[PDB]
C-alpha cells in the first residue's frame, strides 16, 4: 500500500477500450451524441491536469488514466445532461472492471487562482473553444438512504 | 454484467399493463437515493407517481414527445435544489440515469423525458407545468421524468460497428 489514490497497477488495453466503449454507448438526447472525450495517460499532463481542481486533485495526479468529458453546445442544448450521463457510464464501467474512479467536476468550478476550470483544461489539453468541459474522470486500481427525499404521487404526499 | 447492461439498454416507450411490485419500486427508489452527488449534499428530490390520472396529466408536459408517460407503470420526477448545489443539473442527471440503469437491471424498460429547457404546447416551461401537477415548491428545479414499465417491444442492442471512435482523442484534442 501507499497513500496514492490509485496503485501502480497498469490498465490493460482491453480495460481502456471497454471504458471508451462505455462513453461512446451513452444515451443522449435525440442521439445527438454531443460529447467528446480526451483520454490522458501522460504522467506530466496528469500532474498539470490535476490543478483543474481548486485544491489540486491527487486522484487525477495518481491516475492510471483520466478521461476528460466535454460537449458541443450547438449539437445539444442539454449537453450537460448528456455529458453527465457519459461520465457516470464511465465510472460504472470502471467499477464493473474492478477499477476505481473519481469524478472531478469542471463546469462551474475554479482553480486555486480563481481561473475557470474549463479555461484551465482547455489550455492544458489544447481543446477547441467550441467544446465545453464537464468533468475529469480519474481511473485506476483503487489504493443511510435519505428517504425524506421521496414523495409519493405529489410533493409532501397525499 | 454492466458491459451487457449498457449494450442492451434502449429507451422504452411502449409498456405492458403489468403493475410494478413493491420490491421493484423500492429498488428504483434506492437507486435514486444512492446516486453520488457534489458535496455528498444530495440536492435532489423525487416524486414517484403511480396514480394513473397524474400520469395522464404529466403526459402533457411536452405535447406529443411525453404522451407515452400515460401508459407507464411508474414515473419518477427528478428535481433538485439550486441553492444546495450549483451543479444541480449534473446531480439530477446522475440520479436520472441511475434509475434507468436499475430499471434495466430489474428487466423493466424506461425512458427519460427531458423537462429542463423544454416547453409545453402553449410555450409554458415544462418545469412550471409539472410544478402545477405535483404541487412542487417553485424553488426546486425539475430536470426529467423517468417513465418506467414492463417492456412492450424488444429493441436491438447497440451495434459496435457504429461506435464513434473519432470522438476519442489521446492526450490532446486531435491526438491519435
Amino acid at each position: 500500500r501507499s497513500m496514492r489514490k490509485f496503485t501502480d497497477e497498469e490498465l490493460t488495453q482491453d480495460e481502456v477500450v471497454a471504458l471508451m466503449k462505455a462513453a461512446l454507448m451513452s444515451p443522449s438526447s435525440k442521439r445527438s451524441n454531443s460529447w467528446q472525450f480526451v483520454v490522458v495517460d501522460d504522467k506530466e499532463k496528469l500532474k498539470e491536469l490535476s490543478h483543474c481542481k481548486e485544491q489540486a486533485s491527487s486522484f487525477i495526479a495518481d491516475a492510471a488514466l483520466a478521461i476528460v468529458v466535454m460537449a458541443d453546445p450547438l449539437a445539444s442544448d442539454v449537453w450537460i445532461e448528456d455529458a453527465s450521463i457519459a461520465s457516470i457510464m464511465i465510472q460504472l464501467q470502471a467499477e464493473d472492471l474492478g477499477l476505481g474512479s473519481c469524478w472531478v467536476q469542471v463546469r462551474e468550478r475554479f482553480t486555486a487562482t480563481g481561473m475557470p476550470s474549463d479555461e484551465f483544461v482547455h489550455g492544458i489539453l489544447d481543446i477547441p473553444l467550441q467544446l465545453q468541459i464537464l468533468s475529469v474522470i480519474a481511473i485506476g486500481h483503487k489504493g443511510h438512504l435519505q428517504w425524506e427525499k421521496i414523495h409519493i404521487n405529489k410533493f409532501g404526499g397525499k
